[PDB]
């Protein structure tokens, strides 16, 4: 079977609060009108989707988990224009309803459009296309990556490139184009500079893997893990710190490295401690530190007025703030095109069904990041 009508798929079910995966069989409705049912390929374990697992993201349940994938379409409403079957496609967990205030402005990507603000687990019309085979399941932003089978309205899913390893691509959905974009359309690094990442897993790589794309230079890389230097160095570093090292406030051993410091940092741990220690090793000037991550779990963050006075300045974005219908697709290219490669990301790839020994070595530190195949 193929459709028009209903399909037979076996979805993956979070019946509720850090409790394993269901990993069930549904009942997922063919695409409504201006929607697109999507069959994936690939999907990752995106931290953002533990936090659903357990209290921290508060987002309706039941609901099908996952927002890091790469599909191939299989049906389409009537309404759309931008993408028909034997498609490729990265569904998108940030709308690009190409006009409201945001998407209308030069930097606005958070789409006026998504549940990130407000989760309401449904779909664009207010309405969710999946059944546990008897209740009705809620959605995931709009993705819903989790099932083998999906529906994902049109603002919400970006045409890849026909060849693309459906494999590799997921990636470019929140893992690499959010540490990477943070480096590249955010903290608008400059060629020459000094640049500090703050994390050294999955994003930050990305993120460290973007200055270079940015410019140049001095990429110091702090992590408190002897391990992730290698890779560290292995994909644009151009130095390795460990906080552990020195008897020193680590936002001290790197203003001397600078002699100043790093003229742009980035936090890809989300610690509410490293997030007010490189606002600090930054030039106060001038530096500009940027905040990647950051648990929806959370106290504020103690901290001193005078670190912004001096004339610094403290960013943000979800989505390497990128404006993603119209960016994604530039983005696979770039890898089809050569220039930044995929894999030191990808440290596992397995049989979708041990979602769970999945979202194991992601608990228990052990892997970058990794592909649950379909
Ligand atoms: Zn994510
Ligand atoms: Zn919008």
């Amino acid at each position: 079977s193929t459709a028009g009508k209903v399909i037979k798929c076996k979805a993956a079910v979070l019946w509720e609060e850090k409790k394993p995966f269901s990993i069930e069989e549904v009942e997922v409705a063919p695409p409504k009108a201006h929607e697109v049912r999507i069959k994936m390929v690939a999907t990752g374990i995106c931290r953002s989707d533990d936090h659903v697992v357990s209290g921290t993201l508060v987002t309706p349940l039941p609901v099908i988990a996952g927002h890091e994938a790469a599909g191939i379409v299989e049906s389409i409403g009537e309404g759309v224009t931008t993408v028909r079957p034997g498609d490729k496609v990265i569904p998108l967990f940030t709308p690009q309803c190409g006009k409201c205030r945001v998407c209308k402005h030069p930097e606005g990507n958070f789409c006026l459009k998504n549940d990130l603000s407000m989760p309401r687990g449904t779909m664009q019309d207010g309405t969710s296309r999946f059944t546990c085979r008897g209740k009705p399941i809620h959605h995931f932003l709009g993705t819903s990556t989790f099932s083998q089978y999906t529906v994902v309205d049109e603002i919400s899913v970006a045409k890849i490139d026909a060849a693309s390893p459906l494999e590799k691509v997921c990636l470019i959905g929140c893992g690499f184009s959010t540490g990477y974009g943070s480096a590249v359309k955010v903290a608008k690094v400059t060629q020459g500079s000094t640049c500090a990442v703050f994390g050294l897993g999955g994003v930050g790589l990305s993120v460290i893997m973007g200055c270079k794309a940015a410019g140049a230079a001095r990429i110091i890389g702090v992590d408190i893990n002897k391990d992730k230097f290698a890779k560290a160095k292995e994909v644009g570093a151009t130095e390795c710190v460990n906080p552990q090292d020195y008897k020193k406030p680590i936002q001290e051993v790197l203003t001397e490295m600078s002699n100043g410091g790093v003229d742009f940092s980035f936090e890809v741990i989300g610690r509410l401690d490293t997030m007010v220690t490189a606002l600090s090793c930054c030039q106060e000037a001038y530096g500009v530190s940027v905040i990647v991550g950051v648990p929806p779990d959370s106290q504020n963050l103690s901290m001193n007025p005078m670190l912004l006075l001096s004339g610094r300045t403290w960013k943000g974005a979800i989505f390497g703030g990128f404006k993603s219908k119209d960016s994604v697709p530039k983005l696979v290219a770039d890898f089809m095109a050569k220039k930044f490669a995929l894999d030191p990301l990808i440290t596992h790839v397995l049989p979708f069904e041990k979602i769970n020994e999945g979202f194991d070595l992601l608990r228990s530190g052990e892997s970058i990041r990794t592909i649950l195949t379909f």
